[PDB]
Parts: structure tokens; C-alpha cells; sequence
């Protein structure tokens, strides 16, 4: 195997990365290969069974293979905190990305749609895996200008882990969803629009209330829209037809890969490694 052999001692801490919603995450140097990396720590509480099971489910990630996906080096358990290995990519997140940048330009966002369209196909048409979490922060970028899906639900024990100790972004759940429903497919993609509209307004869109107060208000509320003069109308149609709260209504991957928006996206030149240049400093 490409390593085989993965133990904490052979790793080295570049720098902190952050923290999230139940792991640490570093640059690390690997020193027995050279690679460069992005490992993510998860400190959990689980009987031996389960957390070997754990780091069996994951190395099916593996075989994840596309410039869409975040790739995967290797996953081990060590001093109680299990270790997700992976390409390190030197933007950060879309989230971090936003926050330097106050908002983030339609053009910008027409190849972030393109590339989460097709991550979220390839993961489902080779893998068959959800993402279950898409957001700003689970999408990076690199230097290269490249665009990629990371922190998608590959393992059911892990999404299981996590859910009893977090049913994390809330804010980021489908109407059908908040309600109950299982996780349809239809899900990643409301999420999918509901990340471009926060980033095409840079908040959060919806109006500030308390937290249970979200929850109802998703579920009964009509969905976001963008604002409708600063942006183009294949965007906003574009969006309005990932947003619409019937999951039977909503469009689907095969749609939006030929929509207006996404076509037009598709022939532009946008020098995004140049912008993230610009916008975050490197
Ligand atoms: N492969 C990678 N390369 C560079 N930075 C990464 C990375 N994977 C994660 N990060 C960054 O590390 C920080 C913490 O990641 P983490 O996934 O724990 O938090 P998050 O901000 O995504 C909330 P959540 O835990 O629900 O996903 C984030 O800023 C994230 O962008
Ligand atoms: O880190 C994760 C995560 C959750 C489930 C799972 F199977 C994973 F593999 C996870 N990590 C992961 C997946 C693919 C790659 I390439 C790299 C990875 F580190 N999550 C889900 C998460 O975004 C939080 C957990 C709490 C609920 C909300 N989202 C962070
Ligand atoms: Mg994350």
C-alpha cells in the first residue's frame, strides 16, 4: 500500500489549523514519505469495538479519487483521539475565504457550484456517499486555484458518533429534514444554495432570531432568495431552484449541471488561484 504503516510519531506539527465541531485539525509534516498534510484529530469515548470499526469505514476513503474530493492519505486511532489524514490545501474554506473577504463574487461562486456539483456527483455516483454537511467550511481551496469537498459522510458510525454527541449545523438542515425525514439526496443540495446565497451576501441568510426559533421558522418560512438587482438572474434562478423547500420539487444534480448559471460559468476565465492571491495574501 501507497503507506500502510500510519502512527502518530512519524507525523510533525506544522501549525494549529482550528478547531470545528468535534475535531482539531494541523499541517503536519509526515516525515517518512515527505507529504505534506491536513490531519484531523477527533477526540471521542467509545468501547474498542467501535472506534476499530470507525477506522475500517473510513479507509474506503481510499477510493475516492477526483479533483473535486479532498484526497485521503490514511486514518489510525492514537492516544485516544482518531486521526483523519488528508490533502492539506493552503486556502483554508470558502468560511475563511468569506470572512477575509467580506462577500464572495458571483464569478467566483460560479466555479465553486461547478466544482460542489461535481464532487457531491462523483461521491454519489462511484460511492454512493452523501455529504450530510454542506457548508462554507467544508469546502477548501488551494494556490492552485483548485476547489474541493471535504468532511462527507463516509462512515455510518462516525456520522453515528458524531450525531448523539452534535446534530452539529441545524442552521444548515432541509425543511424535510429539520422535520424528521431521512436524509435524502435532496438535501446536499439545499444546502449547496443555501452556502452560495451566504457567501453571494456574506451573513447568514435569514433574519437573526434564536436558535429554536431558526428551526420553526425554516420549517414553516419560505427559503432564501438573493438580492434581486446585485446579481445576475441565471444565478438567482439558479439558486431559488436548489432552495425549494419540497424535496420532491427541488432540482437535482443531473439539472443543474446544464443550467443557465453553470453553463455560462463554465466559459468564463476566472483566475480564482489569482483573486485568493488578492483576497487572502500567500
Ligand atoms: N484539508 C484541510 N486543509 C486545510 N485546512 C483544513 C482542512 N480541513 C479542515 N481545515 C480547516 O481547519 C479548521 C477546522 O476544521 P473543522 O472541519 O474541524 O471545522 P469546521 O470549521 O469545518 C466546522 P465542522 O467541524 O462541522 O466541519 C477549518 O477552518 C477548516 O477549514
Ligand atoms: O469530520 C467530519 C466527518 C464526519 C463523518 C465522517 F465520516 C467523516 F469522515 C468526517 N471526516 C472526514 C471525511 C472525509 C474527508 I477527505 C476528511 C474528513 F476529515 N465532520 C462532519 C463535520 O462537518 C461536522 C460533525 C458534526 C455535525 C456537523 N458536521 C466534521
Ligand atoms: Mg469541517
Amino acid at each position: 500500500m501507497a503507506l500502510g504503516e500510519l502512527k502518530d510519531d512519524d507525523f510533525e506539527k506544522i501549525s494549529e489549523l482550528g478547531a470545528g465541531n468535534g475535531g482539531v485539525v494541523f499541517k503536519v509534516s509526515h516525515k517518512p514519505s515527505g507529504l505534506v498534510m491536513a490531519r484531523k484529530l477527533i477526540h471521542l469515548e467509545i468501547k474498542p469495538a467501535i472506534r476499530n470499526q470507525i477506522i475500517r469505514e473510513l479507509q474506503v476513503l481510499h477510493e475516492c479519487n477526483s479533483p473535486y474530493i479532498v484526497g485521503f492519505y490514511g486514518a489510525f486511532y492514537s492516544d485516544g483521539e482518531i486521526s483523519i489524514c488528508m490533502e492539506h490545501m493552503d486556502g483554508g474554506s470558502l468560511d475563511q475565504v468569506l470572512k477575509k473577504a467580506g462577500r464572495i463574487p458571483e464569478q467566483i461562486l460560479g466555479k465553486v457550484s461547478i466544482a460542489v456539483i461535481k464532487g457531491l456527483t462523483y461521491l454519489r455516483e462511484k460511492h454512493k456517499i452523501m455529504h450530510r454537511d454542506v457548508k462554507p467550511s467544508n469546502i477548501l481551496v488551494n494556490s492552485r486555484g483548485e476547489i474541493k469537498l471535504c468532511d462527507f459522510g463516509v462512515s455510518g458510525q462516525l456520522i453515528d458518533e458524531m450525531a448523539n454527541e452534535f446534530v452539529g449545523t441545524r442552521s444548515y438542515m432541509s425543511p424535510e429534514r429539520l422535520q424528521g425525514t431521512h436524509y435524502s439526496v435532496q438535501s446536499d443540495i439545499w444546502s449547496m444554495g443555501l452556502s452560495l446565497v451566504e457567501m453571494a451576501v456574506g451573513r447568514y441568510p435569514r433574519p437573526p432570531m434564536a436558535i429554536f426559533e431558526l428551526l420553526d421558522y425554516i420549517v414553516n418560512e419560505p427559503p432564501p432568495k438573493l438580492p434581486s438587482a446585485v446579481f445576475s438572474l441565471e444565478f438567482q434562478d439558479f439558486v431559488n431552484k436548489c432552495l425549494i423547500k419540497n424535496p420532491a420539487e427541488r432540482a437535482d444534480l443531473k439539472q443543474l449541471m446544464v443550467h443557465a448559471f453553470i453553463k455560462r460559468s463554465d466559459a468564463e476565465e476566472v483566475d480564482f488561484a489569482g483573486w485568493l492571491c488578492s483576497t487572502i495574501g500567500l
